[PDB]
């Protein structure tokens, strides 16, 4: 049954792996949701699609890099339904962002999680692949995700719809 | 409540584009699932997990596609979740094929079920946007996984792991 | 008698080094045998040959980085004597294959031995040394043996002479 | 008070990056005052010079690579007083090496604390960042400077003026 | 004791030059807490993070330039310590370029009474240095500054935060 | 049991070849070993260590060309252990190019009996193999060797660290 290729790989890093890879294909399909939200025509938001867009498309990647790892280590990948997002209607480019700013601290917190499992179990090579791939990357995302909720908030989003158009044009445009 | 940009586009239209939507997504995961069953290091067919990984990032594409149609027409898009696939052990590459070819005729017969629903609700756009852009992509999809899937029997597939390893080579490497 | 240099790097952990030094050393050795073993005029797979000349070169690379390091710390090598490898007859392509594979899982548990020391010494610095250099390229080097003693298995290694030559020919050339 | 973006962030991290940059800033400032000490017309070792102002450039450098992870992580700088350095005359290009080397031996150490710290905080982001950045360029630096002392002390430094010239010449130059 | 290079330079002039060095020290030291100030997520003014980045870096080549000056004229160095800003905390961008003001202002009247002194030492050489050099540079950067903070007020800093995010955007960006 | 290629080739000639890729082997590990040494911090002569490495290097290619060798002949390569060098102190420059002196001699007169052996079994195609790739190689190994020992001792290695940093500047740098 073990992976010829298996080695100080517990089956608790395994599963967690695979809650992982879920997490990230769900953070994707959110994206994807942002995105489309702000690209209708009542709300015609054209960068803040463009880079919702492009975040889901990070998430994808961060998926199958996790799928690789999963591999790479003998474990086996195990899917689950990727939930739908909790929102259809995201309300504004202010509102996405701070959705976006506490989805990635929630994924954060997952890579933690994942990290401490790994550190209890002595999976080194697990806890610098965590740390070189995802840790920096969410610490990045989060500061960034910030920065635009601070700026929306000081230009007055998302009551000023020139809040958010200028936003949209200067900062992600 | 209607979209200023709506215009002759039926609320059973919206939708079946909803549905395909899902379906499409469907699909991308599928053929993820497929690609990373290639690459466990006790399959270890390379291309025909590039093969299945270029497939689910084409889905995403068709179903990206499908909620700018959706946004385009001034309909909503109303997400739901991605089920898993059947299978997280695909059995072989014979079997992948043979199941990605079921699954490309199911999304064809969907596709062509949408076709006949704006045919019938007088949606010229909408029947010619199924038509350019996914009913060709559907036929060319089904002829290619008929020939691998022959070629595939033909070597011996699955039974002979050199016709598997010399199709991987060959045709999709 | 302290290197000038020195700083948070314990006698164990210099011990471990110029073991791991000898054993990269001995690796090297092995994957020499076994290329010239496949230059053998009645065995005749060049692409074997190259690619465990290849891996022997890679071995060296990795033992002299070992060497590099015990200098920076300030700690000295002593060289040990570099043990013939156990056979001299690897039999076949699949036989070596998985000697190989044996072979890197032992070098990685020595690796993660040696991360153990290093972490219960509290030297970050050893320890994120083995992470960058060692953990992972191990991991990748177990996955690709057991990739190739995969296909070569499936094939019909190593009783399919025809096997090994279009294994030669197909994935190794 | 709390930043939005603050997550596994310990105050004591906090305050042991803060002292950390003070630290930074202080290398920086000690190693202008050698630059400029060879600068002199008395000393006119130029090539010294160059090699501090250099140190200087990269110090500084580092404490704004450390006040940028402390924004990063949510944490507010707080800056103090840059005291100036032991000595204004440093006597000889030897011995301005040797309190290099000091003083890069003391900030490793202070590196080293702030792991610790970041371990039993349990903040891998911070122990990574540390690792990556900080710990193995600290390792090469002190290695560089041990190799400068050794050369200097053979060649006769520093009642061999001679000696620090072609020093200057041929390493440094 | 006398530097064999000294030729019209009073130690009233040296004792001047090392004051000034402190200043300049100080004021790159003022400008790198403004700059990281504007990079924190609560602040997100990257651009005016980037102008008091490269204000601080000018700064200390000043300070280089009149360490530069010392030696040539056969004057000693004598470092002190750097003092912390007044803040930590500057408040909006508009209190910020105020204060670069006010500072460069008092840089100024110190430059300003360096050169009245070394009138009335009659060292001309010291003279056309400081004209050269830094006179006008400050002029030039009073001007930019008192531009900055006249543009801010009337765009509505610092209550507006559209008012800074569109002036970091389009006259710092 | 004789390799269907074997022609001329006697039994006593193959298990010379043998002892001779075994010293061939030994020598490497000697020049590694001494490559290793200068790069100690407290020894810190790069350019020795780089020669020497070199020098290592080549000694494995011409082990590896001499298994070549026995494999084109018919004959069978017996690895053996790879004995330590007799110091992991070589104690100088001139000490190692000693050392390395009298090490290419003993490999020389190897060589040598090897043709003479060669040449007892009519063996000329052996005897031009050595006459082209080994002894002339030797010959000049011997004569460099000779050329810095000299000029070490000329300007006054071991004891003027000042010569040997500025043999490693000007002749290995
Ligand atoms: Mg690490
Ligand atoms: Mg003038
Ligand atoms: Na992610
Ligand atoms: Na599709
Ligand atoms: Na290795
Ligand atoms: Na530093
Ligand atoms: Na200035
Ligand atoms: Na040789």
């Amino acid at each position: 049954s073990t992976s010829q290729v298996r080695q100080n790989y517990h089956q608790d890093s395994e599963a967690a792996i695979n809650r992982q890879i879920n997490l990230e294909l769900y953070a994707s399909y959110v994206y994807l949701s942002m995105s489309y939200y702000f690209d209708r025509d009542d709300v015609a938001l054209k960068n803040f699609a463009k880079y919702f867009l492009h975040q889901s498309h990070e998430e994808r990647e961060h998926a199958e890099k996790l799928m690789k790892l999963q591999n790479q280590r003998g474990g086996r990948i195990f899917l689950q339904d990727i939930q739908k997002p909790d929102c259809d209607d995201w309300e504004s480019g202010l509102n996405a962002m701070e959705c976006a700013l506490h989805l990635e601290k929630n994924v954060n917190q997952s890579l933690l999680e994942l990290h401490k499992l790994a550190t209890d179990k002595n999976d080194p090579h697990l806890c610098d692949f965590i740390e070189t791939h995802y840790l920096n990357e969410q610490v990045k995302a989060i500061k960034e995700l910030g920065d635009h909720v601070t700026n929306l908030r000081k230009m007055g989003a998302p009551e000023s719809g020139l809040a958010e158009y200028l936003f949209d044009k200067h900062t992600l445009g």
